[PDB]
């Protein structure tokens, strides 16, 4: 079989050849567009199933295959010495309907993508029924197959209140019903009418939970800093690792301390046993000051899951417990109960802005033709390069320091999605999945790895994110802060000549003729390097709420494009389970055997010097 | 053109002909052959003919013919066909302290068996690497394109052995400017240093960016355990006015002492930034009624090599902290930059952060390359970066002090080595640097392991922890450092389609089709790759060995790579557009000069700005 399967795969790498478009010097990007899903089905080969078919042999994948091979190596600029007024026809906005005319505005010109390109990426999105997917997944439809589930972070933002069914069930008015239960505790906090077992108003919310009871959370509240009430101290504490409790717990005034315990399940290793730490360490220290503990709990200890049950027995009276519900995946919970130290922070109506401006997006999302759809657009432009550049990765560029922690949120919405090998058919994929993400927030970015994106050996598409005004107005700091948003997108387009860097080293003087040729190559720069710009007029709880939902809508249709689950994870199971049997051996001066001989070794290293 | 094309189809051909690849992996062959044919189309705009310096090295060619080979191999394979591979495939440096610390590696969870181990190797001698290695620590001007040694393991040279550089030895310098700075961080921590009302120091805010930055604030972060907690650390860095502002907000100004952190003093972002917060701060003490005669030079010290642009500022002589052209900003925390570090943690615990890189060094330049742990390190990396072809590279600390290590190694990796030139002036044929990404562990496992897991792209990724914690609570560093091995242990053995299959069988409430349609989508293929790097415990020196050990790493891949570590030339570009871009944001104004984009983008700028 194997030798047969060799003599297919050289008659098809000759058609391929013969049949290609390229130009003769492009020939290897010919064959590396050729060779690229048998290296992914040689690389998935264990998942042990035959490799899908379907996306690649859509007549629009030979298509942007074809285009790629003859496309794929000229420079970004010529589609603009082609277009005089290429930003207007590659550009388009949101209106998010707000007093303050905020927007989302996505400029996606700076791209390796003429008008046939883009014909073709809008006509992928007819041939794998994207559209009629999306209105499947909109109405409540459980499209999360594996695990029967529907998929409707939308319902928790859905302001018009149009009834969603699950389960031949409305969910709305139970989802209004939490959102009234969360501004009722959101004001009594605020108003320093919730009070501590000593009578104490709050100063302190302490959040515990992991990855998506976490990273949603904690962006959301350092995103919207200028809309909170500094006099609540915010607090987020997540790993496992003692040192972040032992931190945080430090920085509080117990009496005056809300802790709330955020879990889906509530069953997850790290948060339940950092939940039982901080009220037995809080217990502790009421019981140091003579102050009784009837009734404390009650009073310090909130939830948020989906589980009563577990929540029960902790110890938390179900009145202080927050429900939300198996369709709403963590990754996609910010929206919901889980969102209730944001309310906290920012009030119940910056929260509704939140929810309104996802509720935006949603809108011009689910009814927007394809050709002028912003979160279609984006996915396309990322599949471009994901699938026929071959790009591995994804940067996330915010040029606003309140955003520092998006790149983080953005990494497991992304990744956690669309980080998969196997279709909902039961397959093995053909065609690359999720990109690897990554980013910090500009400018200080650009002097720490810009220098790989700007010089390197790899393409990478960045997303460059900005607000055209500041909530923090000082000197000229966010003009000087914007113009170097403008100009790092216009720098890794254009790039910078040889026969520019040798003038200019000639200008210079003080170097030999041997001195300046060495230099010139060090010094040029290719250009030809994508971005997509992104702004909003001012980042407000409704413009961050859009641009969440933005990226939300993104991943959905970049997921379903590949035929790919985006909301389930199983990934992460069996590190779970692998860690279960490793805790158990270690104690000290246990030998360990039953592994291989690294994890044995590992383990017996630990055991031996631990103390 | 067609002669280019009829030469790479009897390249491909012969390529294919002499291929020992397996039956069933051609592709894997075709993908090797084609690899530097892809590179150096991708790097053609740079106008310079290939280099093949690299790829005509005899153990170059033959670890391609070895990848073709084995490079479809499980990792677990070698583990069955070895009793004893952890024993043969990790290292541990001696820390030499008093505490018994190290740095230990395994790196058997690798695709790397006994014949592929000996030709990475060999690599190291063909390519020179050990020569280059002794040039740089002796001081040779090895950054040629600026002229310039590197010797930031001058910085940290406890033995105090001579360097020179333009004939002068450049310890006394280093070690003057250390006393320096051990004078100002007592007088700090001893509330010997009053502000302008007479109030001693209770916070310090460090004022720069990138290697200004990134340093001092990770080291503070991560050596929290050993500091001064009556002395808040501040860091701002970002140009956008939110930083400064939420910073002084935190702040008492009059027990502030501001630190500008600029080796050239001149970078637009930080000089801004300290203008401003000169001004803010004067503004305070005039609202408070105190006098602002001599109230910048109390309040106000310097780290930077340019005398004069801080002597402008209005700071003292006494008060600027020299460091050299030879300390990389990225190569800096080691320098008076370092300078907040040692007033958070003391100066004997700078001292012991010194150490560390020291013994390091000293493990480094010494030791046998087929038992040198930061070359092993560089290997392991080229052998992914390279044949594999992976693009990034994972840092996975489990010690959540240590969360800002991903974003330091960000800078020291890809500002070295993201780069597509060599030092004799032609293209690369190879890749270079990789992507750098991660966040400490567990918090990572519940974000994006999922796809290290079962996505399409293979990444390298190392973990780091530590055995011991400075925070003993409960049974959380076990439950920490259970999740550390499982993840690697996973990442290596992955979970069959049998497996699957027998649990969902077990577990029941599913249909026939369901569990045939789960199988796939709950497998692991496994043959995952990863390094482990243990300490004792995350001391002082233990951090100093860890950042330095990445150093050398560095140093070594880019040295076989032909490309300069050391210079960064990628960011001129951006800068220049910017000042440009600068000058036309005013409110209203129409552009035309650029391309329709940054046209566009800057009117929608100035017509929204207000
Ligand atoms: O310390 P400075 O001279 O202010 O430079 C700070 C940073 O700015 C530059 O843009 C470089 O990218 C970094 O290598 C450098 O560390
Ligand atoms: O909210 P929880 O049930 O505690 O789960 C928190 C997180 O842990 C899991 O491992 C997943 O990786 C995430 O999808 C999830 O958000």
């Amino acid at each position: 079989h194997h030798h047969h399967m060799k003599d297919q795969y050289l008659k098809d790498l000759t058609v391929h050849l013969n049949e290609s478009n390229a130009a003769p010097a492009n020939t290897s990007m010919a064959v590396a567009s050729f060779n690229m899903p048998h290296e992914i089905t040689r690389r998935m080969r264990p998942l042990g199933v035959d490799a899908d078919t379907s996306l690649t042999s859509c007549p629009s994948w030979r298509r942007l295959q074809e285009l790629y091979e003859i496309h794929g190596s000229e420079s970004i600029l010529k589609n603009f010495d082609e277009c005089k007024d290429r930003f207007q026809r590659y550009s388009l906005e949101v209106d998010l309907r707000s007093s303050d005319k905020n927007f989302v505005f996505l400029d996606y010109s700076k791209t390796h993508i003429n008008d046939e390109i883009k014909d073709v990426l809008f006509k992928l999105v007819e041939e794998r029924g994207i559209r009629a997917f999306m209105r499947a997944l909109f109405a409540g439809e459980k499209v999360n197959t594996a695990e029967n589930r529907s998929v409707l972070h939308i319902a928790l933002r859905n302001r018009s209140n149009r009834p969603i069914f699950v389960n031949g069930h409305d969910v709305m008015p139970l989802v209004n019903k939490v959102l009234e239960q969360m501004k009722k505790l959101s004001e009594k906090v605020r108003r320093g009418e919730w009070k501590g077992q000593s009578g104490k108003p709050i100063r302190h919310v302490v959040n515990i939970g992991i990855g998506g009871s976490d990273l949603g959370p904690m962006m959301a509240c350092e995103a919207l800093r200028p809309f909170s009430d500094r006099r609540i101290s915010m607090h987020f504490v997540s790993n496992i690792d003692g040192t972040h409790l032992s931190e945080v717990l430090n920085l509080v005034d117990l009496e005056s301390t809300l802790f709330i315990i955020a879990s889906k399940t509530f069953t997850t290793q790290e948060t339940i046993t950092n939940a039982l730490s901080a009220r037995n360490e809080f217990l502790k220290f009421l019981s140091s000051r003579g102050i009784s503990e009837a009734g404390a709990v009650a009073k310090h200890f909130v939830a948020l899951s989906t589980n009563a049950e577990k929540v029960k027995e902790f110890g938390i009276d179900e009145e202080n417990m927050f429900q939300f519900w198996d369709w709403v995946g963590g990754r996609y919970s910010l929206w919901s109960a889980i969102g209730l130290s944001v309310m906290i922070s920012i009030g119940y109506d910056n929260f509704v802005e939140l929810l309104t401006g996802a509720h935006i997006m949603d809108e011009h999302f689910i009814n927007a033709p394809t050709e002028n759809n912003l979160p279609i657009i984006l996915a396309l432009v990322g599949i471009w390069y994901n699938n026929f550049f071959g790009s591995e990765t994804q940067a996330i560029l915010p040029y606003d320091q309140y955003l520092w922690r998006l790149p983080a949120y953005l990494q497991q919405l992304d990744m956690e999605s669309n980080g998969k090998g196997a279709t909902k058919n039961g397959r093995m994929v053909s065609t690359h999945t999720g990109p690897i993400i990554f980013g910090e927030a500009g400018t200080n970015g650009q002097h720490a790895f810009y220098q790989l994106i700007h010089q390197g050996t790899k393409l990478i598409p960045c997303d460059f994110i900005g607000a055209i005004q500041t909530q923090n107005y000082i000197g000229e700091h966010h003009r000087i802060l914007m113009s170097n948003f403008f100009a790092q997108t216009e720098a890794l387009m254009i790039g910078k000549t040889p026969e520019e860097v040798k003038r200019e080293l000639e200008s210079a003087g003080g170097k030999s003729e041997d001195e300046i040729q060495l230099l010139i190559p060090q010094k040029t720069f290719t250009g030809g390097r994508p971005s997509n710009s992104l702004l909003v007029k001012a980042l407000t709880p409704r413009a961050l709420g859009a641009i969440i939902a933005m990226y939300e809508h993104k991943v959905l249709v970049q997921g379903a494009i590949w035929g790919i689950n985006s909301y389930d994870q199983w990934g992460v199971e069996l590190g779970k389970l692998l860690a279960k049997s490793i805790l158990l051996q270690l104690q000290p001066g246990q030998k360990v055997t039953n592994h291989d001989s690294s994890t044995n070794g590992l383990i017996e290293l630990f055991n031996e010097r631990s103390h």
